[PDB]
């Protein structure tokens, strides 16, 4: 008969009626692959972590409305039991909502079916899809809390719903009521908001505990007074400690000095808090994964955020000052610890090009294009990721320049435009919404439209993706489109069909070896592309996720090594959007580098 | 169809009617790992390499007689094949007599069991078991002849003969015509000695093509003259050209500089001549493997020999510059070349003291000992390797300290001294042969006696070991010996039968465990073992023995550990064998302990 529960007689937590409090990082199981979850947990430990804590994204297991992941990568409970079997408490944070830099929150795009949809409120069809999820979620969860014989202690409901405009106190007590259902009375349900009263407002909630979160910059005691004007007894609780920062692209790399966050650590432990360390270890943003914020700017590929552990799983010199500052509070686990993996520089590695996208629109699209008369979004198209092709027909004749206008800002994110089959330029959301324009009447107008992560933050995460107003050319409001789906996982892995200034966007392919019988190979890597500008790029048909070396701070990507094999060739496949290295008589110039240091924080 | 061949119209070999010059290095496979195998063979590939050389020792085969080992760490014919998917060319030298810092230059002890036996000759007895050998291995050899579709496109005979006393012609005629006999008319047959007339008299064979060697220090347009005498047509052959060179306990670490061994090895691959690499990586001599030098000094349990590869495989500066070298000849192959393993400091394992030898009689020795008059010596006693238990009881009251000494020096090589289970010191092959001792009458009088080494080269490879000849105590002849062999390597696998059958201290066996987690990819990882506070003994990990430890001499202060004997979850058992002094007295466990560190000390003092 297992307790885990707050006593408020004496500002705590008691577990099996003994004072407890938490010393937790953050791990994501859907940034890190399974190959790796035991290496960083085991890593989490032996900092002298009893607990950590991870968010369950909604999207990441319910792609389409009931069609449900929960294997291999996307084994959220074997995550659970893998941290209970290393002696880890687990803080449970299921949302729905998640926001952490994650493609739209979490919430699934397959809600905007409903145009209208007020998310995260009390609005039905929301509340609807929500309940259906927390019905097949929480009772996977229920035989993992503490008081059955699990990990989990407690649960947040939510996140930071005080920063939210809608203030719809109604949806958190229905979030409250399903969840007591789903998980008995005895779990300690919780809220975690900004450490001031303006957001505790519309946050907090008779009926679950509340607690808040802040970094290095804040005046301790003051953050811990306003979470008491809440909750005048119970813990002390920073649920999001920061030991980093996100990264956008286009702007320097995030970082925080170690000396300030172990000072603050250190003060925040000696009050009898508990706390977690967001994050302890970040990883990647593989694939669509990668979230955006308001204005648009979207985050990159690396989650590394200056976190303890790096984002290949490293120790640095931040992991051992906290180890330190942890060993001054708690015995910590003896043994050596896990090392940094080994890194090998595998070299240049030659592509060639293999099509176009527009020729191979047979295999991106083998269930045939959709006509419209004005644009469709990618949510109405029935694509959440990606990119999509619209094309038109050009209706007078363009021998001088003619402007190919967004009025409304409408190029949600990036376009790649050609015209009979000639690169013409670049449309950017809130950057760039006219660009001119040259063919011939009946020519051919291409736009390659890329999603580059929905916004997980503030008042627009309903972010629909796609042409989602009119186009105009020479003011004239273009009509009659052929929109193209494109299947871009399929056709890389099928090699588009055929198995056994700017560029076209294409698809350029290339093959490695990697000897057996070497006990030490193959191991992670780095890739790098220099002289490539802005692209996707899969090894062996794993999307590792998006390269953009002409705006930086991020020009290599992770290469985990268990995705590396040694009894066939390994392919190398790069889509690059805007110019390829590609066209000179040299194609030694046509390749990419693997190398074995990241370089994540290029000026 | 496939030849291989030497053409003496010009000067070079013919492969399949085409010209061919050797680049070699020199690997054995019985100093690395099977599980490292393929992983040093890729190395010496990606350096330029298009050949590989190495030993077949015959004790490594034959431990007893028709009694045979050709299977994982002894797999040689598997080793060929592997070089021949690789796509290297094999040249191979299997003796009988190898030389090579290794027991005995490879042949058996067992061969003593007739005293008076000549090694290397006619001896009519040494021919008729170097024949029954010959029967055995060359057969298995014969299908990796290049022009059956292997690897090996010349064989040595026997190894610098023209070094040894004897000059026996009728020894080389035999193993030239059994060789044929096995392996048919076409391979070339080779010999390869120290390059002046002096080493080439008794050497060099007609019919068997004359090869030199020599190294950094020595004149190249000598030395390749020296084999013109003897072959004034064919090709120039260097088959042992030295990288580096041998250790002894006791002496620095031998080193051999970057620009000496690259320049030398320049000027050799532009005279047009076929050159080998002694060594390439030379790897670890493991259990008792090692050899010695007369008078009496033992290599140690590393060969790193300052090879381009490390004893642990390593790509070193060396390794990069021979690589460099041999790119001004050669196409060297395109691609990353696999990389230095990884190392690992698992750090401070305790370990408490389980039994003394002594107490581990019955386990040792379960057949019981032998009785004699005066004191056998190991190849009598049906011993080859390790130590051997020699026991007596004092004739006389010792209550003053009485004199044991081995007057003709015949201690080999030494031994640990109790009475009635109080240590006396050290007796020592050379160094001391009298130690004074302590005890009552009819006190039992043990000496734990230890082979350090079989001589490898020179005419004192006929060392039987243990106590060669008499002891005295007070200038009498001591009597009545009860002796046991033991067996060590059963002993430390059954955890002194713990596991069942499915200023001196007290020689002992001291244990202890350590984990290493699963799930992990990158644990094990390769590590070496350091034994600060130790003295002299033999460690084992998991019942693999890894040789010798000797930190109080040196040059060596640490031992490699390969990770393939490191297992996870399941706790690693470390078992050493202290001979001498163990810290582990003082009321402070944390002394009783080794530790393991992620870089190698074998360069100190
Ligand atoms: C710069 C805008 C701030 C948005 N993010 C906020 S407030 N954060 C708190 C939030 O709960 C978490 O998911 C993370 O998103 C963290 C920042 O990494
Ligand atoms: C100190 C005596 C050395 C004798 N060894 C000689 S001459 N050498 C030649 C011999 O062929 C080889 O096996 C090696 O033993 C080499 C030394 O590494
Ligand atoms: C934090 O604020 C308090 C008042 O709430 C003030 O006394 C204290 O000095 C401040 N501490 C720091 C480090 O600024
Ligand atoms: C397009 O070209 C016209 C005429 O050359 C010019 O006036 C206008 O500024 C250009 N607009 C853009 C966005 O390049
Ligand atoms: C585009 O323009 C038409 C006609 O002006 C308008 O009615 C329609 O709503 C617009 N469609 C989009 C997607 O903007
Ligand atoms: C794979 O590897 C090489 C790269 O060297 C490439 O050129 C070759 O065509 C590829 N083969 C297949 C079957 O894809
Ligand atoms: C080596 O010896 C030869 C004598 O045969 C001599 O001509 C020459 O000077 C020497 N060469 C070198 C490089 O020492
Ligand atoms: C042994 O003892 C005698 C005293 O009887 C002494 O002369 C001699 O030096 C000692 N020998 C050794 C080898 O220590
Ligand atoms: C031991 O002693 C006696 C001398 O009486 C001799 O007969 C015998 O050969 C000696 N044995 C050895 C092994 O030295
Ligand atoms: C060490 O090794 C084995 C592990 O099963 C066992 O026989 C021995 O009793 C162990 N002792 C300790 C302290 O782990
Ligand atoms: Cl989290
Ligand atoms: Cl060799």
């Amino acid at each position: 008969q297992r307790m885990f529960e707050i006593d408020y007689s004496r500002d705590s937590f008691l577990k099996d009626g003994q004072p407890f409090r938490y010393i937790s990082g953050s791990i994501h199981y859907s940034r890190v692959p399974r190959f790796y979850w035991k290496d960083r947990l085991l890593k989490m430990k032996m900092a002298g972590l009893n607990a950590i804590q991870t968010y369950v994204p909604w999207n990441f297991h319910e792609p389409w409305p009931g069609q449900y992941q929960f294997s291999e990568d996307h084994d959220v409970e074997y995550f659970l039991r893998l941290a209970h079997e290393l002696g880890l408490l687990v803080i449970l944070r299921p949302g729905p909502y998640i926001c952490a830099e994650w493609e739209m929150g979490g919430l699934p795009a397959w809600l905007l079916e409903k145009e209208s949809i007020l998310l995260r409120s009390s609005d039905p069809d929301y509340l609807a899809a929500v309940d259906k999820w927390l019905g097949v979620l929480l009772p996977k969860m229920k035989p993992l809390l503490y008081q059955n014989g699990g990990p989990v202690i407690t649960v947040q409901v939510e996140n930071e719903y005080g920063s939210y405009f809608a203030c719809d106190f109604d949806y958190l007590r229905f979030l409250q009521k399903r969840f007591r259902h789903h998980l008995g009375d005895d779990v300690v349900l919780f809220t975690t908001d900004g450490a001031h009263k303006t957001f505790l407002k519309c946050g907090a909630l008779q009926g679950l505990y509340t607690t808040v979160d802040f970094g290095t910059g804040s005046n301790i005691t003051d953050a811990f007074l306003s979470q008491r004007k809440c909750e005048p007894k119970g813990p002390l609780i920073n649920s999001e400690f920061y030991t980093g920062w996100l990264d956008h692209w286009g702007q320097p790399h995030s970082t925080i000095k170690t000396e300030a966050v172990a000072s603050s650590l250190y003060d925040i432990l000696a009050r009898g808090a508990s706390v977690n360390l967001y994050m302890f270890i970040g990883g990647t943003n593989f694939a669509y994964w990668n979230g955006a914020n308001s204005p648009y700017a979207a985050q990159p590929t690396s989650y590394d955020y200056d976190a303890p552990l790096s984002e290949a799983g490293d120790l640095t010199e931040k992991y051992f000052a906290l180890r330190n500052i942890i060993q001054k509070f708690e015995k910590v686990p003896e043994g050596p610890i896990p090392p940094s993996t080994p890194k090998f520089a595998y070299g240049k590695v030659t592509l060639e090009k293999l099509k176009t996208v527009g020729a191979a629109l047979d295999i991106l699209c083998p269930s045939g294009p959709i006509k419209s008369l004005y644009p469709l979004t990618f949510i109405q198209v029935k694509q959440h990721y990606g990119f999509v092709l619209y094309r038109t027909t050009l209706p007078q004749d363009c021998s001088n320049p003619a402007p190919l206008s967004s009025p409304l800002n409408g190029v949600h994110d990036r376009a790649y435009v050609a015209v009979d089959g000639i690169p013409q330029g670049v449309l950017e959301r809130n950057n760039v919404i006219t660009l001119n324009i040259t063919g011939k009447a009946g020519a051919t107008l291409d736009l390659l439209v890329e999603n580059m992560g929905r916004v997980n933050y503030g008042a627009y995460i309903n972010d629909f993706k796609g042409l989602v107003s009119n186009l105009t050319l020479s003011s004239n409001i273009l009509t009659d489109w052929t929109i193209f789906p494109l299947d871009t996982e399929d056709a890389v892995r099928s090699h588009l069909g055929g198995w056994g200034n700017y560029t076209l966007p294409a698809f350029y392919m290339g093959n490695f070896s990697i000897p057996s019988g070497i006990p030490d190979l193959p191991q992670d890597t780095f890739i790098q592309f220099p002289g490539w500008t802005k692209g996707q790029v899969w090894i062996n048909g794993f999307n590792l996720g998006r390269y953009w070396p002409a705006r930086g701070p991020q020009l290599t990507l992770f290469v985990p090594q268990h995705i590396l094999m040694t009894s066939a060739p390994n392919t190398i496949t790069v889509l690059e959007l805007e110019w390829a290295p590609c066209s000179s008589d040299d194609p030694e110039l046509c390749a990419v580098t693997f190398v074995d240091r990241p370089v994540i924080g290029s000026s």
